[PDB]
């Protein structure tokens, strides 16, 4: 679990976050999509695009990341209580858009690189240990419900 400590150290960057959240939300969908060319072709909405240019241009892909970030901002919020929020999560990621557990990590590094590049005052190694730590959670709690449906390990 994390400490009430860590949690304090995510969400008062998670706070900053929310002031700009489709820029966040760009930057760390087009980090994802660059760093794992794979990714892309799970969305047959972004699968056209290709360049880092034709990214920066999509208004959809800025729509998708502010409805990325908006879905991990309430489950952060809820600080390791949010069975309510991930499960129609987990469940639409396996069966519906067949995500792997492996992507998620993969946005995971996403999400804390694009932080320590906008933040850095507020994201020194505490605060990355600890984001790291919430985003592990997020993790296996959807991991323990694939592996429930049956979905890929
Ligand atoms: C932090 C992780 C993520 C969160 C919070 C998240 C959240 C969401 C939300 C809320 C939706 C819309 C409702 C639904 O279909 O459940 C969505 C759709 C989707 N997500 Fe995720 N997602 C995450 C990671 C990923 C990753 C890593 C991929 C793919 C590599 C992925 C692929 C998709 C696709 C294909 C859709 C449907 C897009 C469309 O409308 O066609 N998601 N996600």
């Amino acid at each position: 679990v994390l400490s009430e400590g860590e949690w304090q150290l995510v969400l008062h960057v998670w706070a900053k976050v929310e002031a700009d959240v489709a820029g966040h939300g760009q930057d760390i969908l087009i980090r994802l999509f660059k760093s794992h060319p794979e990714t892309l072709e799970k969305f047959d909405r972004f699968k056209h695009l290709k360049t880092e240019a034709e990214m920066k241009a999509s208004e959809d892909l800025k729509k998708h990341g502010v409805t990325v970030l908006t879905a991990l901002g309430a489950i952060l919020k809820k600080k390791g209580h949010h069975e309510a929020e991930l499960k129609p999560l987990a469940q639409s990621h396996a069966t519906k858009h067949k995500i792997p557990i492996k992507y998620l990590e993969f946005i995971s590094e996403a999400i804390i690189h694009v932080l320590h590049s906008r933040h850095p005052g507020d994201f020194g190694a505490d605060a990355q240990g600890a984001m790291n730590k919430a985003l592990e959670l997020f993790r296996k709690d959807i991991a323990a419900k694939y592996k429930e449906l049956g979905y890929q390990g």
